[PDB]
């Protein structure tokens, strides 16, 4: 046992008490202090890392600017979503522990990952269960988007559903997320210095393979592989993750003819129509262009038409 003796109580910066529980990297079960001791069924979760931990100081910034829990309300009302998939953010403070400095971090407790599911599901998830997952990225994308912030490694492992709603999807993990438009000011088309990471290799965006800052468009590339890869279980450059000189050089290449990526990916003749003009509308976009997303969403919208259904927000897992 380290970091926390299980069951003590920690305050917060806003005077907040929590007690922590067991663990489940260095992430434990929380709940608010009361007489109770924290048990498994736990709505909340602390993550601790030291003090001079990069990822959770970045991460702690994403939520304390754009993750308030009156702040995502305001946003759901007016855009009139049934949610958002960006975790809550309860508090946050500094804990010291054998003369070394912590930070703690307060967020939402989540059911499983993506990744599990899809691996239960023989790596497959139905075009039902893709499109109703891309439609709420869509909503979570387009609001950190408005809040300055790019993602950059979207991927079913950064996808939790909602410990008690399995319909909602969370999009996880900002530690590495990007601050591409700060006060307004869109970041230039070049190497952030400070920025050391590329992403996740199969799904990243060729602006990340080309050493260049991740931007807008870089997240709606990377939903559009991730999208291919649930639908077919593969992506073309899957036996070549070791060299990122190949992973670029044919995602590039497939960029420039869609309808060759379509033939690669669904070999038996059709693909689903909505992925093509996804990924043609994303390819459209300038490196510091708005997309937009509502005729993203209404492009995924009519392969749900397609298949006899409609936006019922089942995901059907
Ligand atoms: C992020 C990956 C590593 C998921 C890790 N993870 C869980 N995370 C959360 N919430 C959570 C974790 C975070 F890091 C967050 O930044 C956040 F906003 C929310 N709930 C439940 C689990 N469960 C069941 C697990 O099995 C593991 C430990």
């Amino acid at each position: 046992a380290e970091q926390f003796a299980v069951g003590e109580i920690i305050t917060d910066m806003a005077a907040a008490a929590w007690k922590v529980g067991l663990p489940i990297g260095c992430i434990y079960l929380a709940d608010m202090n009361s007489s109770e001791s924290v048990g498994s069924d736990a709505p909340c979760v602390v993550k601790v890392e030291p003090s001079d931990n990069g990822p959770l100081f970045t991460e702690l910034k994403f939520y304390q600017r754009a993750a308030k829990p009156e702040q995502i309300q305001k946003w759901i009302r007016t855009r009139k979503l049934k949610y958002l998939g960006v975790p809550k953010y309860w508090g946050s403070g500094l804990h010291d522990k054998n003369g070394k400095s912590y930070r703690f971090m307060i967020m939402d407790r989540f059911g499983s990952d993506l990744q599990k599911i899809y691996e239960a599901n023989a790596k497959r998830f139905s075009r039902k269960t893709v499109l109703q997952l891309s439609l709420r990225i869509l909503d979570i994308l387009e609001y950190i988007h408005e809040h300055e912030y790019v993602h950059g490694d979207i991927k079913a492992s950064n996808l939790l559903l909602n410990y008690k709603n399995p319909d909602q999807v969370y999009l996880v993990d900002y530690g590495l997320a990007y601050r591409y438009c700060p006060e307004g000011v869109h970041k230039a088309y070049a190497a952030d210095p400070k920025r050391c990471h590329d992403g996740t290799i199969e799904f990243t965006s060729i602006d990340a393979h080309n050493g260049v800052a991740p931007s807008r468009r870089g997240d709606l590339e990377i939903l559009g592989y991730c999208m291919i890869q649930w639908l077919t279980g593969h992506l073309p450059w899957e036996d070549n993750l070791k060299d990122p000189k190949y992973v670029r050089d044919s995602k590039i290449r497939y960029r420039e003819n869609i309808a060759s990526l379509m033939d690669k990916c669904f070999p038996a003749a059709n693909a689903p129509g909505e992925i093509a003009k996804y990924m043609e509308t994303v390819k459209l976009l300038d490196y510091t262009e708005k997309p937009l997303y509502e005729n993203l969403r209404d492009i995924l919208l009519q392969g749900l038409k397609a298949i006899g259904s409609k936006d019922d927000g089942k995901l059907d897992l």
